[PDB]
């Protein structure tokens, strides 16, 4: 049965506390049998002494279990929201504009999926490819009888992974949800703490395997 492994309560700085859960997620072989990300949004001073906020987004660096804070590569959220106004995006555009949007140009490129981060306005976002929630949104269920499973989420069909993808993420994103999951992809959860998006992670995930058990 998944277990619920958040220990910690104090941490020296927000990249801590985001390591921490992604140390969490990337230790169970459920949630990442390589892929999965998560980020932080923190407020940093750039090179030219702008106080900004910045997406703190895993990068290509490391896997999410054995990460550290060199694995977050630091992405102008200011950048990042303008892209929400583009209409489509290529993968290639994409990681061009992700790469005009770095903080420290010299960092390890940013996960592909980072704006599947930034377009949701909660401090901590993670995303797995969890096995179970590929499983159960794999079935014919339908999806609202999935978010019943699933608890206080919304679901959302097969798209590929990419731009369009995050932003119909942006535009599903309701107030006070716990999750949001992406059939055939796996699962986003999100809060203002590393815990609130942890618990809510582990909580829907478990229901998952709870229920093809
Ligand atoms: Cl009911
Ligand atoms: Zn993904």
């Amino acid at each position: 049965a998944m277990q619920n492994r958040w220990a910690e309560t104090k941490f020296d700085s927000d990249i801590d506390e985001v390591v921490y859960g992604s140390r969490l997620i990337g230790s169970d072989p459920d949630l990442v049998l390589g892929g999965g990300n998560t980020s932080v949004k923190t407020t940093e001073r750039d090179h030219a002494g702008r106080i900004i906020s910045v997406l703190r987004v895993k990068n290509s660096g490391s896997n999410l279990g054995t990460i550290d804070s060199r694995g977050f590569t630091g992405i102008r959220m200011d950048d990042a929201l303008a892209a929400a106004k583009i209409d489509k995006m290529t993968d290639e555009a994409m990681v061009d504009y992700l790469k005009k949007s770095m903080v420290n140009p010299s960092e390890p490129s940013p996960s592909v999926e980072t704006f599947l981060h930034a377009f949701l306005p909660y401090k901590f976002v993670m995303h797995s490819h969890a096995d179970a929630i590929l499983s159960i949104t794999n079935t014919d269920l339908p999806s609202d009888q999935i978010a019943k499973i699933l608890g206080n989420v919304v679901v959302l069909p097969y798209i590929p992974p990419g731009f369009t993808l995050a932003k119909e993420v942006m535009n599903c994103f309701k107030k006070g949800i716990d999750g949001i999951v992406l059939r055939k992809h796996g699962l986003l959860t999100f809060g203002d703490t590393g815990k609130e998006a942890y618990d809510r992670h582990i909580n829907i995930v478990s229901r998952a395997e709870n229920f093809i058990r």
